[PDB]
């Protein structure tokens, strides 16, 4: 297998993401401002994971549920939505947002998963006890949401998808849920969560897939096309982006 | 069980809503004025509900049949309606207003409703002779429509759902339904209302929920998941609203 | 001499209206309950006025400045735009609310208002002290806006808008006015106004009026014809309602 | 029963139907202006049968056909279909207007049809030879048509429709219903009607019911659900408009 | 000089008015039913000028002020908007109706009126006293609608519209017109009313004209070309109708 | 069975046609110009037919396939096609245009065909050597095209669709068929073609009819009800017009 | 100069149009039938010529007034008129033809109109006698309209534009010009009735060109230039066709 056969970063990507790390890291900002000026060190393909998921939220605006993510890493698209809900509904504490992982990296890799040289177990993990520093974030801008006083509004559900979706399910029969982000990569995990989540769909409902069409990672093409099939719904790219592919449940 | 998980009012609502009892109660505005004066004392949270349900009849203008709602407590909700119907439709008589409610709180409730502290048969328990006062609200109303001559144009049904509502079928074989509102917060009468209400729903009536999602109440949802499926029509929010979540049949 | 030509209640409408007092204030609701349950009585002649401020205030939402109305009464109008401002616009601590009144009712009449028998010095005086009493209600709404901790957002100001208007704009060079509401029913006061808040309305800027067309006041269409002409924008009315007249700023 | 819960005229339109009623059959106006100024006579409620019948009409110019009316009386709908045939239709010499009625009132009713105290044999009788009469008006009509020359252009069929629809439907084998309106009030009838147009319906047809919620007769209502389900289409109202309610078929 | 080249009723349109008349004023319907039953006696040509004026009425729905009527005779046009006010605006009790009249005909004629044969004074007279009827028919019907107990919502002004109307504008300085109809005929009256209007109307406004384009009449569009120019609104028609033509102020 | 009960032209069509026909035989028109004015001798009803190919013929621009009529006689409609090919697709050498008919009349009749006197063998037979001028008269046409060189765009088959359709197709495994326009006016061909032409339809296909609802040839109708059934797809009119009756495969 | 870079027709253009002559005037088809299969005559360049003149008639029928040709030549386009009026508007006996012409060709040249051979006096000159020819062809389309009966509906206008344009528009007082068709050629008369017309038209009314941007005829470019300017108003074509050139009055 050829490497440069997967997407990767340019020498320019590269280039500009550790020339901005070294300006956020060592800028004479004064510290109390850092957080007033990030667009600074944001840069278009981060920007545009940004104006990906807002597009994706506006989406169900008018969907009632949960959003929930399938993968999370660090929690990049979890801050997304904590800000964009302070933005859009601060009068629905009922919009929980949930983000399931390991926290620990790929659990096990199944063979179909296995095409290019990242694809083991552990690939991803985050620090050790990093799911309190995540939640300690997400508590930091609900203080100031209109419904703060209202707790479980963020939730993080460490553990096996596989187990935890199920389990989570069973402990809150009100669930819908309005938007389905999965970044989950793997094959198996993949499958299991997208026919434990089915029956909390409406709908409306956006299902969204970070790697769908991507060749280093087939396994949620072989899940969709296992569970529901490619033509089931639309799935759709917003335009000049390859990520995400999503549906709208029901289209 | 954290009580703050569970949708409840700050501090600050607390207040407004206290002042303005107060204020109502104690107001240089002669008496003769204050039905002419009363959004001086209808905060954002109420005056929220009140646009809901004006979005919610736009809908149904052009759709034949009635307008129940299941769960009534003091009537809010059919107060608004009689005073919308004189708004929108002084030429229909057969918009029926029709209220369900044992009138005496939750006549029993079932397992999966049990997960807060209020959940008790006579919650929501009105005053003993309350549903007579409500008819002469209703009355009062009506009195000075178009075809206020015309009478059991609001109908208020004491008792169980379970056995009212297809009584009141079975009495008026003429029913379409135009919209039905359910608020009855428990599992069983959920189900039951919705299996009765179905022959009588055209494409375009409006089923609507007032607790579909909340964790306080999942009775509605683990109802609608049995009867019908979450995704049997699209469920949707008016934006910015955590409620009500209202489908039209047939799309 | 015929004051039937006039419009008037008809007797259904004022049995209604004392009704409907009655109950409100002999209501078995526990006092604490009325705030929540205020549609119960108001009718549908308020509810349309409501409906109609919140169709105003809608229009309006993507124009910037604040919201006038001359001649505030009992405010009733003022504590509608003060809950819709909640409903609609949480985040927009510059839409301040101002409302103009000598509150000790017409402070002298003009021979061109004189063509009923109510067009009298003192008419619609409201009780000494009242403006400090609507100032709690107002502060009351604004103790739960997500603003809440910012001052001045609702302003009374007392005296001939003659003089406290230009006052006012001169005191307030930052002034852009998104929603004029003219209610004085008077000539002189109306043609002053509508003189002085022409510099900082922007093109689709709201005029309104609530008596344009009626014979018991020609003063604000004989102010309109002297300031602007009546084909200057196109009035309209919102269909079904003989009132509120309005004009957006430049069509 | 208590009558007041059925649809009934107020004192005052039944004052207006007097008086117009004297108004006319005493008039000024030369006979020979009589037919130039019918709008002096039509009131409201009349007025609002006629536009509906125009509404009703115009949804169906892009649809080939005939139109029938079930239950025809006095042929209040006949001539206004006679008009507007010649207002949108000159060219069209296939658009037939067919009239069914035993024009000896209702033959017999079902025991679900007797919820009021006007559901008996005979009730809505013409006299004898009137239907000889409708056809001088109709004929009236069609002799300024431009294909005047055209006979068989209405048609009024004698008897019971559950025996002379499907008598006429065999006899006419080119037969496609654009507009099917019916007013026969009775399950029965109604029910064997539906039945037997069904095979001459296209997608776009519309089917139109006068009575379809009307406590008074609930016949046309059992008949819909049994034959078809009241969502079978969407059925709509004309907004403001109690009556028809009435479906395009297919959609 | 031709009169076959004037519009004319064919012999057919004469006929089927002949026999309408027969058969209106000799019918075998009770009496008390011949007014639940006039579009059998509605031909095509008056069901044509009935729609143009919904037509016309539905357009200025959303504009506020009055609807005057410009030559009257027996008054088909005031009875269709009485009518038409009570289907579209219960609720809009300042929607006057004025009708100018001499109501004695042509009070004297132009040379440029004198085109075809019937320009002469007298010409359209109706009986004396007619007024006096005509404001029964109106009065009967205002007498069911919702406003009814406000007076002189219809105004017949009896004289030549030179100073009538501005004599009418004078004493009502309320006055907006949101529909002005013109059926003079004559161009002196025509021009002196459409010079007095003017400062009355508002963008959106409607002027129409019955005769604009008549080769027996063409006053009304000399008038127009020497106060407005025909270019100076879009002149419109109904499609398939000579008459009206019509403008939207302001366009 | 009364013959004015078909439809028929009027004295005055028949004159109208008798006089062009006299007006264009002897014509003062130079010879080689009067194919350059034929619309004076073009009247309403040719010219409605001329503009109903041409709105059929539009609505198939973005379908491929081929052209067909059932039923050619003297060619009118084959003449429309290519002249219309003509206007809107010079680079469409695949858009044939094929013509059937026996051209020697009906060959046989059914019963059902059986209603007028003119239902007879041979009804609507040409010449002999007909054929061979209609396609001089396509070549002619062909000539001038942009794709003239190219062979076989205009195809008249001579036989009994019976058995010549169902050749065709089997010999023209390519086709699509865009539009198929049906014009035998009897039972069994339109059923038979019907059948024959299914597998070459798309969505989006138009089958047209042109008698379809008419009294006077039932057999169409018959067709579809027998095959299809008239709600398999939605039949239209062009407003206005009696026929063609044609709909949109799928729709 | 090269005649060359003028429009002319093509070989095969010229081969059609003899081709078509020749088999219109030795045809096989019954003679009485003749005038129902024309079509099979009408080449693509005189189909398109038809569609166009249809195109610009649809587009005044909600335009008050007439229509003039200004160069009328044999009358084609008149007889399309004629025909077109028929189909979309029976009922409007105001929608008068007129057409002027001298009938004897080219009066008199300008030296800008000289570019081509064909400049000169006499040129498309029709047999003396003409005009009473095409007079009887319009009457014959109109002895089958519904207004038939009305005469002048048709009007030939023989001279110098220059003189019976201003003679009849000051004949005609009543006159609106809904669309006015030139087809003068030459720059004089063109710039003559330009001016002449301008009073008559309303804001919508249509003024088309069939010359326009024509190299051998510069003298409509020449006058629109002179009196209005190109950019007085969007001159458009129908994509695909290099004539006519039409403008919207006032657009
Ligand atoms: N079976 C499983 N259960 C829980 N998490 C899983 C899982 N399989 C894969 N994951 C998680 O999916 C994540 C993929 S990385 C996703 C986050 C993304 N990089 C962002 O910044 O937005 C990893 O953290 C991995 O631990
Ligand atoms: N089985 C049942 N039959 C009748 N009423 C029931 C019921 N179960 C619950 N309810 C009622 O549901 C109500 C919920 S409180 C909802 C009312 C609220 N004020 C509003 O505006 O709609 C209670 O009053 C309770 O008595
Ligand atoms: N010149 C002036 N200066 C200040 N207030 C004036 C005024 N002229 C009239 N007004 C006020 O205009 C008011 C009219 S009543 C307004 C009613 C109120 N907006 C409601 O919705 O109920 C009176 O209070 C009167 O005092
Ligand atoms: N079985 C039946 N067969 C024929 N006519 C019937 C019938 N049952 C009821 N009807 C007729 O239905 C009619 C209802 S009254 C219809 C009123 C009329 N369409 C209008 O617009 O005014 C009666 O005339 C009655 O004779
Ligand atoms: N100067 C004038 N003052 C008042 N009425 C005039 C007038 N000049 C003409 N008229 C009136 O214009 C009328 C024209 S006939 C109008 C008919 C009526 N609009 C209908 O719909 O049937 C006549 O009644 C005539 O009296
Ligand atoms: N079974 C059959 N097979 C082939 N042609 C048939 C047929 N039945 C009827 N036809 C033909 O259908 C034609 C109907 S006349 C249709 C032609 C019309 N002028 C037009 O513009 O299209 C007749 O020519 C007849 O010969
Ligand atoms: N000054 C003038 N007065 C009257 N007619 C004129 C004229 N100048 C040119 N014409 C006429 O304009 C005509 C141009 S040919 C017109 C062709 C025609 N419109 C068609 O559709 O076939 C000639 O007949 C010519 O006589």
């Amino acid at each position: 297998q050829d490497l440069r056969a997967f997407v990767h970063d340019s020498p320019e990507e590269t280039e500009t993401t550790q020339r901005l790390t070294k300006l956020l890291t060592n800028s004479p900002i004064p510290t109390e401002e850092l957080v007033n000026n990030l667009p600074l060190f944001l840069r278009r393909h981060q920007m545009t994971d940004l104006l990906s998921m807002d597009a994706l939220y506006r989406q169900v605006l008018d969907v009632p549920g949960v959003i929930m993510e399938f993968g999370v890493r660090f929690g990049r698209h979890l801050g997304t939505f904590a800000a964009l809900r302070g933005v859009y509904e601060p009068y629905n504490p009922l919009r929980r947002i949930v983000g399931f992982d390991t926290f620990t990296g790929f659990p096990d890799v199944n063979d179909v998963d296995r095409v290019g040289p990242t694809a083991y177990q552990g690939r991803f993990a985050v620090p050790g006890g990093y799911p309190a520093y995540l939640k300690e974030v997400l508590d930091a801008h609900e203080c100031s949401d209109f419904f703060g006083h209202v707790t479980q509004r963020s939730v993080l559900v460490e553990g096996d998808v596989r187990e935890t979706v199920p389990r989570y399910l069973a402990e809150n029969p009100q669930t819908v849920i309005a938007l389905a982000y999965f970044d989950l990569d793997l094959y198996e995990p993949t499958k299991a969560v997208l026919e434990a989540i089915r029956p909390y769909l409406t709908k409306g409902s956006i299902v969204a897939f970070d790697e769908l069409d991507n060749p280093k990672w087939p396994g949620e093409n072989i899940a969709m096309r296992k569970v529901l099939g490619l033509d089931h719904a639309p799935l759709r790219l917003l335009p000049g982006r390859p990520a995400p592919a999503y549906l709208r449940w029901g289209d």
